[PDB]
């Protein structure tokens, strides 16, 4: 609400768009980076910046003060989206497991690590910062882990003991699997035994992680410069990729946030963290398994350009 | 002894973080084999185009032009003039392309790392009064010397009458992001500190996002480059010693000569000589890697320069008072 409060959001999103536009312009118009060089800037951002940035969000989580209702509310949204994606597909209006993972990656996996903290913190202050760290840990540890094992069922089933090992061979090498497993072994050791990182270790991690939230958008602009067409695939798959992340997604967190009885800041922060642009980690899997890679990208390169117009719509709605 | 055990630790505390970033790059291109040689250029092309230019703007814009000591600007300029005279004179005799060697001579001799390794060290050996003397020397590097150096990198690459070459070298200098970063940086520092204008929070945050991890990428890029060399001493044991007799002997020695000529006072004299003996920076390498002007000699100095930086820096500290 208000008119100045609307400025605290535009002022917190523009910095994330100036970096995004300085990447797209540096790959299409300026012709500064060659296509193969653009894959090196993204690889460094996907293996050294994001994993190190997830260590500073997961480490400061206080696992001993994690709400049992919010955790049981995210577990309910995903289960209430499966029952919606496992029923709509039934009527289709077959290889349906292929079309489900594409629906569980476009709707219930928002970008909280990069866009969740800056945009939403500027909306609700520092009282909505710990409510998103609780999500980053769950998405990094469970949802991204329950999706990677759910992707492996399409590269094989098209038994099960040969799937978990085949999925565990891709987790033991994934950089984000060690930050999410060491960032929770340190948080449990720093908030209980009071073990604080030495200055050398702490600063050694900031040198790379500090420029990771602005670099994650520069790489995204570079990717948005790779896709020649702004909206790939027919428009019948571009309005269903935007009505599936900003309507069905949040409208099923409103059903789980009123059944688990979430109230107060914990409520208005959980329904707004869902109405955020789709994350790109799910797209990383898509290409790696060729599961509609061009249907998720359109949800990202177009889910980002409608990030501010729609965030203000749900922030206003949550204010009655 | 004046130096305290907490000061030696602070010296290491400001150096190890750079090695961690550098080591990750090294192991990320030699053992794990992640980045191809072309991709390694992309990371270096981003540092020289988006990070370094933005760091230059922040350094220059946050300094007060109307409070830079005139004596320290003359001493800094005089040191560079003497060094180029020695480098130009020595190269002529022997006490190929000689302009490339002069750039590599000033890039490892008169461009210390006074921003990230100078402040933690000199602020530990001297009080905060010495943290302001190094701010006018870090601003000078971004404004004058780096801008001049980027012209010599173009006046060199454009040579492979002289008026046409200079025009071509200039024509590529204006398009450089660094030139506009410094030009805008100084134009802002004048307005902010003389009129009281404040940079909008949207233009200050936006710059921070694309510049905060610039140091990490620079060290990371250096590790990537060293992942391709056959040995850590990529220039040989002979040119790896001459890269030290320049930075830690010929650098400060000529700085002392300039300080005497300008007649610097007590605190200003000491802080202006130790800063010249500081370990070599990475910006001279970032430009030497992109223009392919002997990046091997510059890089090996950066690595071993930091190791030998503590023994030499203390030596100068004990060598000035008594
Ligand atoms: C005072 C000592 C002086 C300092 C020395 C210490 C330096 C370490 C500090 C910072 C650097 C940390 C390493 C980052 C490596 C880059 C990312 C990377 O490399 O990803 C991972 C490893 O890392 C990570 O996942 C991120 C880890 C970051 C957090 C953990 C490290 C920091 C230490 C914290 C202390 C906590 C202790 C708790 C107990 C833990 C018990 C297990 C390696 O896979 P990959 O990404 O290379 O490629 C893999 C893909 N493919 C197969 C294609 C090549
Ligand atoms: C007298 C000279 C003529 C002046 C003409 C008049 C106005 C010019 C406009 C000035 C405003 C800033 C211009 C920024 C563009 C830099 C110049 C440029 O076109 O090049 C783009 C540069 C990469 O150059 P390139 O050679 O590598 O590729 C370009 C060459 N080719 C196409 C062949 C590959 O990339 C980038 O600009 C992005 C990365 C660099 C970012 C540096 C930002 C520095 C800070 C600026 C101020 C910021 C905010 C405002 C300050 C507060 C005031 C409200
Ligand atoms: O984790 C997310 O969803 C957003 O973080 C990223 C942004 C860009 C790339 Cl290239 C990879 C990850």
């Amino acid at each position: 609400i208000s008119w100045l409060d609307i400025y605290h959001v535009v002022s917190a999103t523009v910095p994330l768009y100036v970096s995004m536009t300085l990447g797209f312009l540096s790959a299409r118009h300026l012709k500064l980076f060659s296509p193969e060089q653009c894959a090196g800037i993204n690889k460094f951002v996907a293996k050294f910046s994001i994993p190190l940035l997830s260590f500073q969000i997961i480490s400061e989580n206080n696992p001993f003060k994690m709400s049992p209702k919010l955790i049981l509310s995210d577990i309910l949204q995903k289960f209430l989206v499966v029952v919606v994606l496992a029923m709509v597909l039934r009527f289709w209006h077959g290889g349906k497991l292929g079309w489900v993972i594409t629906g569980l990656s476009i709707s219930v996996l928002p970008n909280t690590l990069i866009l969740g903290m800056p945009i939403l913190s500027a909306i609700y202050g520092d009282e909505a910062a710990s409510i998103l760290e609780q999500i980053v840990v769950l998405q990094s540890l469970i949802w991204y882990t329950i999706l990677l094992f759910l992707f492996e069922l399409n590269a094989a089933r098209a038994g099960t003991m040969k799937i978990l090992l085949k999925a565990w061979r891709k987790l033991i090498i994934n950089p984000n699997t060690y930050a999410t497993l060491i960032g929770i072994i340190w948080a449990t050791l720093h908030f209980r035994l009071g073990w604080n990182l030495p200055e050398m270790i702490d600063k050694s991690i900031h040198l790379l992680s500090d420029g990771g939230l602005g670099m994650a958008m520069f790489s995204l602009g570079l990717f948005m410069a790779s896709q020649s067409s702004i909206i790939a695939c027919g428009t019948k798959m571009a309005i269903i990729t935007m009505l599936l992340k900003f309507v069905l997604g949040p409208a099923l967190m409103i059903a789980s946030a009123y059944c688990i009885r979430l109230k107060s800041t914990l409520f208005k922060v959980a329904i707004l963290q869902a109405a955020l642009p789709q994350g790109v980690v799910p797209f990383v899997f898509a290409k790696e398994y060729n599961l509609h890679p061009e249907i998720i990208s359109t949800g990202v390169i177009f889910g980002m350009l409608i990030a501010l117009p729609t965030t203000l719509a749900y922030y206003f709605l949550l204010d009655l």
